[PDB]
RNA sequence: UAACUCAAUUUGUAAAAAAGUUUUAGAGCUAGAAAUAGCAAGUUAAAAUAAGGCUAGUCCGUUAUCAACUUGAAAAAGUG
DNA sequence: AATAGCATTTTTTACAAATTGAGTTAT
DNA sequence: AAATGCTATTG
């Protein structure tokens, strides 16, 4: 008979269900394989599958990029010694070897246990002396005494292996607050007597470098200077100081937006290019706001002078050390005097978060802060103290969270003195000086990536010599430009109309002619003449390009139709039908070479083209100077250095969307133009792009198609991957489905898809950015963030009158969505308005009124340049004052509410209907046997509430497969009482106020009871039936209530890390997992916890006593993620090695996670491991039941429903009883249950439904979780045995759960 | 459906950083047969950071994909 | 069996691709 | 961001 399919996707679960012609759901009686007592069963054609969600590649990136990281740092490492090697034998034998075993216990170690000198004495008193390694640096740095070789070792190893960021270009050096501030204001005086700018040089030191914020430390540092705005040049001088990239446009009086960035490689550069335009006498505001920049930076790393020590990093942790030893010594004194009592808390208990615990425990910096505040200020004599641990000062550490700031320009400034001192005495030293710096210095850049050998699927550059790469021969070995190209040129993307081909750069000529000449042909004008509206000039437009478009980057239709009309066509007045504003295609690339070329004669020509086309793609393509430098040199012959640095100057980002071939190349033979140059002239056809191509009159058409593999459909798709795994899944149920039906595809198929520590570090970020005042009455939860009333009244300034809404206000001040609800159903948030009264945003029928617009929007473009919400926010709010949502506007959001127009469904659709879709016609037109229509997620979700068919997710795992039902149902309707909106949901081939009164009343067609509908409802032209408001409403009622559902769980093989990551110490027990291989945990701890893979189920025989007597065994072996590949690779080897002996190899039954096993009375249970297990059955309330759960919990008819029919609470809780002493068996927990429901009968009917659906967590499937019963919580009893198992009935569900090979595990 | 303009999320990749943790090294001192007392100290470093693998690279090693049965190296097909 | 503690963090630079949602043009 | 299988302790 004929059927169809309706389908739930979501990111755990793929619902599924198969309706007849009666909307009716059909049985079937499949088989059962296998060797149990049953060979049969019926299954009704609805279910669901449910799995784990599909996971992102990030957390794999981020540790394989860490792990690359960690093996370079050791070849750095590996560098230095080899370095080193011949003259350090000379005088230790075996320094660098005690290193290499330092992690060793002494019983393992081969030489002796002190690394640095190899024995007592000197080791001792090496620490003795330089107590961290920090004074070993300095007093290398500083001292010119010839020094012991592997103290020079031990300096240069700690610079190279923790050597800082790489975030700051150039060379800056320690010249460095007060005294480079006088600099920046003589120079910007004695350049401007007659504008004149003065502050003495008293506290500056403290205003730049406060407690609080850098950006906030220009408004405590410039507005201090009265009279200057800090939006002017010596504010923009202080802005650059702080670490911003300004605009100096205004400033001088310049054209081009000359942009400097002062840690960016390009600043020197970007330097030449101001002073240039500005003059040279301009040069000592850079060159002094360069030192005070220079300052800034240094003033937080450094706490030293730099005058005495040229180490001020290594001297000044010194100095922390120094402080370390005195606030410790005091507060030792301090204790001893007034609290000697508590004395072994605080300095020898580790566990409590005291110094103890701070040192040798793991207690943090600000855990340790937050345990002595409080004794501090108690005990008197402690005023410094509290003061530091104020200012984050107290008892710091050397290596600390806070290093990130150090740059490497600090630490190489350091290993070049070593060095410098060291080659005076060794020669080696001398001659590697530029090695032992590069080590340092050398960082393979992020358009190279990995210097693989074929043997690396991330890798992509290209090796120009084969040979090994070291930091010092890197440009010598690889082609950086061609792999700098290939690191683009395998992500951008091809022609789509031509797929051999690649798109050009988004700011190619070619391209960018081709833009404009589409934009114009369409735009039509109108004069007093004129009667209907005349297109544009084929051989005309030439002159409009020229004349306007050629001059300016905007090309105004305001400056081109007072430039042109008035001045070309002695014209009076001009009225643009194709476009009324600014052109959206610029030639901005013309103006912006035109400036740059200063050549109109080699642009406007274009006699040779090609070669401007390699320099603007050079452009696009590469983003280092270095880069671009080469690659320009090609075209260097033509332009002097003004003209050809510029270039360099010039960079462009992005990809086109069109080829250069389709666009210029690809021409017609019976045209004999391309589609550039046919949209240059198409005589009075002026025809578009989209035209050009699809006029069958041209060839175009045809030669694309004509000249244009699941998984990688899918991986193809835009979308969470998360989502990528419910689409795949959905394509092998319906293939299955498919095939239960005899191989006979559906009807149709109706697809359906759903939609505090990230608020903590936004909120922290913008405090540090706003100024706002927060703390001062709003103390800090890192979780209360997700308070939505808190959240929106934050994001302490009302919208409604620009006041300040209260606590207790702010939960009686409304909140409006940014459009009414019925225009966008979308979360709450980034449409977020809390007004005090809805009353203030004007009438709910439409967008708030130009009056509030017209009132608060020059306040809403001061919030967009702060960015707390997208500019598409102030768009729709700004709306009221640009147009206003029309009664088009509106229609076409009451009509996208219901049709889906998210692209991944559409693709899920494209998917299945192509796979269903194969047979062709007479005319090599497509047979479409089967119709995908596509539904919105909202359909069923208001179908279900309008006519009492209420979810309740809490009860089981039925609402995925309910819902591809209803989904299937009014999929079926929708297009029967519809049929011409089979373009619309279906994949394949006052006006605007009636399209809205159809799309708003389209579902209005089920009802009995608008103000009188008919019965049978009937199509609008066949006499065929489509809903029978009869018979059709009771048979959706009769499946809803179908206690019998396929509710399957992928069995899924666990991949992923090897264990816990946590690296435990020492200890006795054979949980502990050696990190390495000769590393017995015994000695030296290791990891536990390792993920099972998968269990097998061995049964073999076991030695018993000293007999070694076999004894047969049966059980479930954990084969973990570590183990599996060895145990693949021999199972019996693996096993035998385990301690088994005789494996029968044949009953070796694979169990990844999930497995199902049917125990006895219906009871089941899935393997979650080796020896636990989770909950495997499912409870059918009733229907009955569960439309009163949803109204208890919860116009005025049904609500009699509730206090007549009450008391379903009884039987609710009978049903639960009944399934948790059957399938559960929880005894003290379902004692609890039932104790805790007694005593709550006096409580109100909604409160006793609120907690019967908190107490289905007891009887859900999955693993056992706690849960509250009102104020009782009850504790998860888990299963943590799987013996049970073993004799079971292990079950092998199909994906569907139709077909089912059931084993009964009764071998041996 | 396509190009176009403007501004948000999601996905993928590469290059870097700072910590954390683990063992060792940094002679603890007296008094006591010992348990235990008193006191002195404490900030640093080396090395490991998936076990490892062969393709031996300054590469690769945590994503995706997985009922059963028969057939396939696999992909996949066939089976009610 | 009931019971309880446990889980590696954080930061920067560079690029590409779709999507979504406000506009002009056309098939 | 929880959520849930390890780990160990208990009478």
């Amino acid at each position: 008979k004929k059927y169809s399919i309706g389908l739930a996707i979501g990111t755990n679960s793929v619902g599924w269900a198969v309706i007849t012609d009666e909307y009716k759901v059909p049985s079937k009686k499949f088989k059962v394989l296998g060797n149990t007592d049953r060979h049969s069963i019926k299954k009704n054609l609805i279910g669901a599958l449910l799995f784990d969600s599909g996971e992102t590649a990030e957390a794999t990136r981020l540790k394989r990029t860490a792990r690359r990281r960690y093996t370079r740092r050791k070849n750095r490492i590996l560098y230095l010694q080899e370095i080193f090697s011949n003259e350090m034998a000379k005088v230790d034998d075996s320094f660098f070897h005690r290193l290499e075993e330092s992690f060793l216990v002494e019983e393992d170690k081969k030489h002796e246990r002190h690394p640095i000198f190899g024995n007592i004495v000197d080791e001792v008193a090496y620490h003795e002396k330089y107590p961290t390694i920090y004074h070993l640096r300095k007093k290398l740095v500083d001292s010119t005494d010839k020094a012991d070789l592997r103290l020079i070792y031990l300096a240069l190893a700690h610079m190279i292996k923790f050597r800082g960021h790489f975030l700051i270009e150039g060379d800056l050096n320690p010249d460095n607050v007060d005294k480079l501030f006088i600099q920046l204001v003589q120079t910007y005086n004695q350049l401007f007597e007659e504008n004149p700018i003065n502050a003495s040089g008293v506290d500056a030191k403290a205003i730049l470098s406060a407690r609080l914020s850098k950006s906030r430390r220009l408004e405590n540092l410039i507005a201090q200077l009265p009279g200057e705005k800090k939006n002017g040049l010596f504010g923009n001088l202080i802005a650059l100081s702080l670490g911003l990239t300004p605009n100096f446009k205004s400033n001088f009086d310049l054209a081009e937006d000359t942009k400097l960035q002062l840690s960016k490689d390009t600043y020197d550069d970007d330097l030449d290019n101001l002073l240039a335009q500005i003059g040279d006498q301009y040069a000592d505001l850079f060159l002094a706001a360069k030192n005070l920049s220079d300052a800034i930076l240094l003033s937080d790393i450094l706490r030293v002078n730099t005058e005495i020590t040229k180490a001020p990093l290594s001297a000044s942790m010194i100095k922390l050390y120094d402080e370390h030893h005195q606030d410790l010594t005091l507060l030792k004194a301090l204790v001893r005097q007034q609290l000697p009592e508590k004395y072994k808390e605080i300095f020898f208990d580790q566990s409590k978060n005291g110094y103890a615990g701070y040192i040798d425990g793991g207690a943090s910096q600000e855990e340790f802060y937050k345990f002595i505040k409080p004794i501090l200020e108690k005990m008197d004599g402690t005023e410094e103290l509290l003061v530091k641990l104020n200012r984050e000062d107290l008892l710091r550490k050397q290596r600390t969270f806070d290093n990130g700031i150090i740059p490497h320009q600090i630490h190489l400034g350091e290993l070049h003195a070593i060095l410098r001192r060291q080659e005076d005495f060794y020669p080696f030293l001398k001659d590697n000086r530029e090695k032992i710096e590069k080590i340092l210095t050398f960082r393979i850049p992020y358009y190279v990536g990995p210097l693989a050998r074929g043997n690396s699927r991330f890798a992509w550059m290209t090796r120009k010599s084969e040979e090994t790469i070291t930091p010092w021969n890197f440009e010598k070995v690889v082609d950086k430009g061609a792999s700098a190209q290939s690191f683009i040129e395998r992500m951008t993307n091809f022609d789509k109309n031509l797929p051999n081909e690649k798109v050009l750069p988004k700011h190619s000529l070619l391209y960018e002619y081709f833009t404009v000449y589409n934009e114009l042909t369409k735009v039509k004008y109108v004069t007093e003449g004129m009667r209907k509206p005349a297109f544009l000039s084929g051989d005309q437009k030439k002159a409009i390009v020229d004349l306007l478009f050629k001059t300016n980057r905007k090309v105004t239709v305001k400056q081109l139709k007072e430039d042109y009309f008035k001045k070309i066509e002695e014209f009076d007045s001009v009225e643009i039908s194709g476009v009324e504003d600014r052109f959206n295609a610029s030639l901005g690339t013309y103006h912006d070479l035109l400036k740059i070329i200063k050549d109109k004669d080699f642009l406007d020509n274009e006699e040779n083209e090609d070669i401007l086309e390699d320099i603007v793609l050079t452009l696009t393509l590469f983003e280092d100077r270095e880069m671009i430098e080469e690659r320009l040199k090609t075209y260097a012959h033509l332009f002097d250095d003004k003209v050809m640095k510029q270039l360099k100057r010039r960079r462009y980002t992005g990809w086109g969307r069109l080829s250069r071939k389709l666009i210029n190349g690809i021409r017609d033979k019976q045209s004999g133009k391309t589609i550039l140059d046919f949209l240059k002239s198409d005589g009075f056809a002026n025809r578009n792009f989209i035209q050009l191509i699809h006029d069958d009159s041209l060839t175009f058409k045809e030669d694309i198609q004509k000249a244009q593999s699941l998984h990688e459909h899918i991986a193809n798709l835009a979308g969470s991957p998360a989502i990528k795994k419910g689409i795949l899944q959905t394509v092998k149920v319906v293939d299955e489905l498919v095939k239960v039906m005899g191989r006979h595809k559906p009807e149709n198929i109706v697809i359906e898809m759903a939609r505090s520590r990230e608020r903590m570090k936004r909120i922290e970020e913008g405090i540090k950015e706003l100024g706002s005042q927060i703390l001062k009455e709003h103390p800090v939860e890192n979780t209360q963030l997700q308070n939505e009333k808190l959240y929106l009244y934050y994001l302490g300034r009302d919208m409604y009158v620009d006041q300040e809404l209260d606590i207790n206000r702010l939960s009686d001040y409304d909140v409006d969505a940014i459009v009414p609800q019925s225009f966008l159903k979308d979360d709450s948030i980034d449409n977020k308005v809390l007004t005090r009264s809805d009353k203030n945003r004007g009438k709910s029928d439409n967008v708030p009124s130009e009056e509030v617009v017209k009132k608060m929007k020059n306040y809403w473009r001061q919030l967009l340049n702060a960015k707390l919400i997208t500019q598409r926010k102030f768009d729709n709010l700004t709306k009221a004052e640009r147009g206003g949502l029309s009664e088009l506007d509106k229609a076409g959001f009451i009509k996208r509410q219901l049709v889906e127009t998210r692209q991944i469904t559409k693709h899920v659709a494209q998917i299945l209907d192509s796979r269903m879709n194969t047979k062709y016609d007479e005319n090599d037109k497509l047979i479409r046997e089967v119709k995908v229509i596509t539904l919105k997620s909202k359909l069923v979700s208001d179908f279900r509430k309008d006519f009492q068919f209420y979810k309740v997710r809490e009860i089981n795992n039925y609402h995925h497969a309910h819902d591809a039902y209803l989904n299937a149902v009014v999929g079926t309707a929708l297009i029967k009482k519809y049929p011409k909106l089979e373009s619309e949901f279906v994949y394949g081939d006052g006006k605007a106020t009636a399209k809205y009164f159809f799309y708003s009343n389209i579902m209005n067609f089920f009802k009995t009871e608008i103000t009188k509908r008919p019965l049978i409802e009937t199509n609008g032209e066949t006499g065929e039936i489509v809903w029978d408001k009869g018979r059709d409403f009771a048979t959706v009622r009769k499946v809803l209530s179908m206690p019998q559902v396929n509710i399957v769980k992928k069995t899924e093989v666990q991949t992923g890390g090897f264990s816990k990551e946590s690296i435990l110490p020492k200890r006795n027990s054979d949980k502990l997992i050696a990190r390495k291989k000769d590393w017995d945990p015994k000695k030296y701890g290791g990891f536990d916890s390792p993920t099972v893979a998968y269990s097998v189920l061995v049964v073999a025989k076991v030695e018993k006593g000293k007999s070694k007597k076999l004894k047969s065994v049966k059980e479930l072996l954990g084969i973990t993620i570590m183990e599996r590949s060895s145990f693949e690779k021999n199972p019996i080897d693996f096993l035998e090695a385990k301690g088994y002996k005789e494996v029968k190899k044949d009953l070796i039954i694979k169990l990844p996670k999930y497995s199902l096993f049917e125990l006895e009375n219906g009871r089941k249970r899935m393997l979650a491991s080796a020896g636990v297990l989770q909950k495997g059955n499912e409870l059918a309330l009733p229907s009955k039941y569960v439309n009163f759960l949803y109204l208890a919990s919860h116009n005025e008819q049904k609500q009699l429903f509730v206090e007549q029919h009450k008391h379903y609470l009884d039987e609710i809780i009978e049903q639960i009883s009944e399934f948790s002493k059957r399938v559960i068996l929880a005894d003290a927990n379902l004692d609890k249950v039932l104790s805790a429901y007694n005593k709550h009968r006096d409580k109100p009917i909604r409160e006793q439904a609120e907690n019967i659906i908190h107490l289905f967590t007891l009887t859900n499937l999955g693993a056992p979780a706690a849960f509250k019963y009102f104020d009782t919580t009850i504790d998860r009893k888990r299963y943590t045995s799987t013996k049970e198992v073993l004799d079971a009935t292990l079950i092998h569900q199909s994906i569907t759960g139709l077909y089912e090979t059931r084993i009964d595990l009764s071998q041996l």
